[PDB]
Parts: C-alpha cells; sequence; structure tokens
C-alpha cells in the first residue's frame, strides 16, 4: 500500500471528527454537517479501495481476512457516527452534539487500527 | 438500563484488553489467550442483552436505531480483535502481539460509545 496516502486519510478523518467537537451547536448548520459527512465518506471510500488492493497482493490468508474485518469495523463505526450527525441536524441539542463526539472515537480508532495494519513492514 | 452493571462491563473489556498489552509474548499461552477471549465475549453478550432491553423501552426511533448501530460496531470490533488473538496463538511473534494492542482500541471505544449512549439521562 502507499504509506503517504493512507496516513493522509487517517489525518483527514481525525480532522473531520475534530470539526464535530470544535464547532459549537449554534454553528452546526446543515451545510457544515454535510461537508464533514462527505469528507468522512470520501476518506473511508479511499481507505477501503486502498485496502482491497493490499488484500489482492498478500498470499497470507490471515491478512486477507483482517483487511475484511478491518474495513467492516470502519464501515459500521462510520454508520453509527453519521446517524448521530444527521440527528444533530434534525434535532439540535447539546446532548445530540455530545453524542457526535461519543461516536467519533470508535471511527477514529477503527481507521487507526486499519491503517496501522496496512503499514506493517510487509505491504 | 442499569448504570452500575454496563459500567462494570466496560471496566472488564478495558481490563481484558489491558491483559493483551501487559502480557509478554512468552506468557501468552493458549489458556491465557482463551480466558481473555471468553471474558470479552461474556461482557459483549451482557452488553448486547442490556441494550436490547433499553431499545424495547424507548419510544424514540433514533435511539432504537443507535442501539442497533452501537451493538453492530461493538460486534465487528470484537471480531477483528479475536482474529488477532487467535493469530498470536497459532503464529506467535512480537508483530502479532502488537497487532492485538492495535485492534483493542476500536473495541474499547465501540464499548465506551455504546455504554455512554445507554447512560444518557433518559434510560
Amino acid at each position: 500500500v502507499d504509506r503517504y496516502r493512507v496516513t493522509r486519510c487517517r489525518h483527514e478523518v481525525e480532522q473531520g471528527c475534530a470539526v464535530l467537537r470544535a464547532t459549537p451547536l449554534a454553528d452546526m448548520t446543515p451545510q457544515l454537517l454535510l461537508e464533514v459527512s462527505q469528507g468522512l465518506s470520501r476518506n473511508l471510500k479511499f481507505l477501503t479501495d486502498a485496502c482491497a488492493l493490499a488484500s489482492d497482493k498478500s498470499r497470507d490468508r490471515f491478512s486477507r481476512e483482517q483487511f475484511k474485518l478491518g474495513v467492516k469495523c470502519m464501515s459500521t463505526s462510520a454508520s453509527a457516527l453519521l446517524a448521530c450527525v444527521r440527528e444533530v441536524k434534525v434535532a439540535p441539542s447539546e446532548l445530540a452534539r455530545s453524542r457526535c463526539a461519543l461516536f467519533s472515537g470508535p471511527l477514529v480508532q477503527a481507521v487507526s487500527a486499519l491503517v496501522g495494519f496496512a503499514t506493517e513492514p510487509q505491504f
């Protein structure tokens, strides 16, 4: 895989999660919330695409399965977060905004675990 | 839900993940690795059971979906970790042991997000 660009993905997911923690409820407009979701989905797509290719090289059967489980953990984390984001759009509250921070950790960690695996010194 | 016992679950998952980081490769026997997996699966079952019940109370449709997405994030994190654990059993190496620490974060965070949601001041 390409060390530089999987790292840039991970940086962009952390950046987008940071937007959801940094931005007060008053400034969480439909448009700000949409740019963040689109930036997250963009970076998840690339990372899933970057990992499919790496699965294709490795002869090892554990690796191929770990990419599959790593990507699925990433995609289920993403869905839990994107539902909180949608929800703070249609039902603004300090609590729904807190909920976004709460469901960021799982996504940031799922991405960090996938990218750390992908840059083991044999890809 | 029962604040005391969902918190004890979260503590036990953190404890079991800590065993995989604390224990040198030499001491990671089949039996130690098995007790940790069984303790994790025990605590995930309880937490999934504790959350099904909470889903059953809430009239809110977002909550019901968030429990579903929260549990699924937890169960996909668990699978990614348990494959690394199995793998350090059948292919002991410092790298496979590191991989266990790498795939703990997603599980600890998925559990922390689910338990934090479950103890929002309305359950």
